[PDB]
């Protein structure tokens, strides 16, 4: 039994209610947010609010395939957000290709693939992204990057592979869209690798379940929530939005 | 906004449905289980099925206060389960007092207390129990102890301190009852320590939210589920149970 969770549509609704309520909490940067504490839902759409950007996602995936911990190695011009959280030397913590494909984080992908190839029913098929020393590593050399993804667990049931994603913190607009594309790519690769190992397995991709301690919208994206609250459209250009949260 | 989750009562219901359905999955030990994948609920009662045992809980808490990684240091006679998962030398991984009070796991309690004493609104107040090297450490010296608790996050909102518990795996009957008593003790201590630091804070304990990749019942406890399914009583002695799952 997979848990019958909220869907992306219902998360949209609860965010709209928080905004209507004026239930604000002060970000570390001083900015207001709206927040769901302890959120859990099935990721049945590839975005919550906003639009897709295959070009950027493909650049972030090439960076993950390189496993580099330096933001300059992102193909093309590196985004400003990555520059602002990096150390004095351009270093970060959150390269998810490093987290799952590097020997330095204990070969999470290959060990999860070996565990499930040996025991398809296991509860120990997991890729652990964060680490206890994060209590001190988050601000090494002046960076500001406390890992947001804690763990991802994989469970094979009825010839489908399901993923359970646990995050400390996730931005609804950019974070969720990029992080979802990545989790789906990893899931499909794992399915294909298991199938090439044994042509009788015939596995397929299953569901992705999303769990978050603080799932939040920054006040700079309140307009998307408000517009969806009024119209049902999940995207509008900032230039075209008319409404209070300009 | 805390997420409006299932309660313990509703978890009881879904477990009863899995049992009725005969939706079984094979444990590593060969035994059948029933399972909810990706479960998330508020812990508003101190047990799901079964009875309380303050004596045993108090012994496990004294062991946690000692921080010892050896099962013999549990006060009095050490339980058989702890003996069966221990290494050739009596060693385990899962002492939660070690995980949060030892310098060797990077002082999780003291660093979370310092983070929240400095910024009550933070999203980085977390105690990280597991670690990436668990892909290799789970069977060190022949033990069988892949850490079950991944992380616990603390969020202070409206002068109440809420906890978000993330677990890979949890047994509904013994695991949940013992693990809940522990999480509530830590929460109350944190509240009291914050209040003694500043007599204007006046904080109080809030909600505990429980998230689990595989939340399961072993076939040896199917009787409790069945009895509750038939009668609404959350406990019965194994001697008194009449029914199929004898
Ligand atoms: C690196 C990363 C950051 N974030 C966002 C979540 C938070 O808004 C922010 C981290 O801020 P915090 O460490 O104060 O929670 O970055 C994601 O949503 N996904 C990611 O993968
Ligand atoms: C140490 C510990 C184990 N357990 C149970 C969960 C599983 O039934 C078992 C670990 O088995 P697994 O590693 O194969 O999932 O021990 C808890 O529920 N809580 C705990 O704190
Ligand atoms: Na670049
Ligand atoms: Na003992």
């Amino acid at each position: 039994m997979i848990s019958d969770s909220m869907t992306v549509e219902e998360i949209r609704l609860h965010l709209g209610l928080a905004l209507k309520e004026k239930d604000f909490v002060v970000d570390k940067t001083g900015v207001k947010t709206i927040e769901i504490i302890g959120a859990s839902f099935v990721a049945d759409e590839p975005f919550i609010f906003g639009a897709l950007n295959d070009e950027y996602i493909q650049r972030e995936l090439e960076w993950y395939k390189s496993k580099s911990l330096f933001v300059k190695d992102i193909p093309g011009e590196t985004p400003k957000i990555w520059q602002q959280v990096a150390s004095s030397k351009g270093e970060i913590n959150s390269n998810y290709g490093w987290a799952i494909w590097s020997e330095d984080n204990y070969a999470q992908y290959d060990m999860c693939l070996a565990e499930l190839g040996q025991n398809p029913d296991s509860r120990r098929g997991i890729m652990i992204y964060t680490r206890p020393s994060m209590q001190f590593d988050y601000n090494k050399d002046g960076m500001s990057d406390f890992m947001c993804t804690n763990t991802v667990q994989y469970l094979i049931r009825d010839k489908k592979i399901n993923a359970v994603v646990n995050m400390r913190s996730n931005d609804v607009v950019f974070g969720f869209r990029n992080n979802y594309a990545w989790q789906k790519y990893v899931l499909d690769k794992l399915v294909s690798d298991l199938n090439a190992g044994d042509s009788t397995r015939q596995y397929k991709a299953g569901s992705i379940i999303w769990n978050v301690g603080s799932l939040h919208v920054y006040s700079r994206h309140f307009y998307l929530v408000d517009h969806w609250w009024k119209t049902g459209e999940t995207h509008i250009s900032k230039k075209d939005y008319v409404g209070k949260y300009a």
